RNA sequence: AGAAAAAGAAAGACGAAGCACUUCUUUUUCGCCAGGUUUACUGUAAUUGUGAAAAGGUUGGAAGAUCUGGCCAAAGAAGGU
């Protein structure tokens, strides 16, 4: 941060976050504001990302899905792909046992990608459904 | 694979500026097949038909011969009168 490292800051800071920084349910959104600004959208992906990752905050579920909701709404691809993927995977908003063929086929009709996304991740954990047709 | 993050892109209806501001809701990226959905028609093989050039006197059956003298040649390859 010192050497004004905008991109190696948050890489340290996504680095320590899964270095097991803390999470304490207050820690994890201090790194994620810390490593928010950062210059970089993407930088604010990648606090969403470790954040995702420690599920301390991440358990907002609704909350997940508003700020992915302004993500893909902004068509941020990388805040999208990792927030939706550890999303669907903490059992966040990305799809449901009722309206899960409006959910997750809505956040591939998002925009002509996002579908690889899925491809990587969303769509290993599709679960939209319990047979062969999906 | 070992565990040692990853790396991506379309339109339509809705508010708005009479479009774009993006926000919700569906749309497709050939292994090799096969008609077609009209082509912006224009530069880039060729066939066949066309494809130029003045007159006079002489002998002879008849001139292309002859004497006098002009014209074409990217045609003086040839073939008949």
């Amino acid at each position: 941060a010192a050497a004004a490292a905008a991109a190696a800051a948050a890489a340290a800071a996504a680095a320590a976050a899964a270095a097991a920084a803390a999470a304490a349910a207050a820690a994890a959104a201090a790194a994620a504001a810390a490593a928010a600004a950062a210059a970089a959208a993407a930088a604010a992906a990648a606090a969403a990302a470790a954040a995702a990752a420690a599920a301390a905050a991440a358990a907002a579920a609704a909350a997940a899905a508003a700020a992915a909701a302004a993500a893909a709404a902004a068509a941020a691809a990388a805040a999208a792909a990792a927030a939706a993927a550890a999303a669907a995977a903490a059992a966040a908003a990305a799809a449901a046992a009722a309206a899960a063929a409006a959910a997750a086929a809505a956040a591939a009709a998002a925009a002509a990608a996002a579908a690889a996304a899925a491809a990587a991740a969303a769509a290993a954990a599709a679960a939209a459904a319990a047979a062969a047709a999906a």
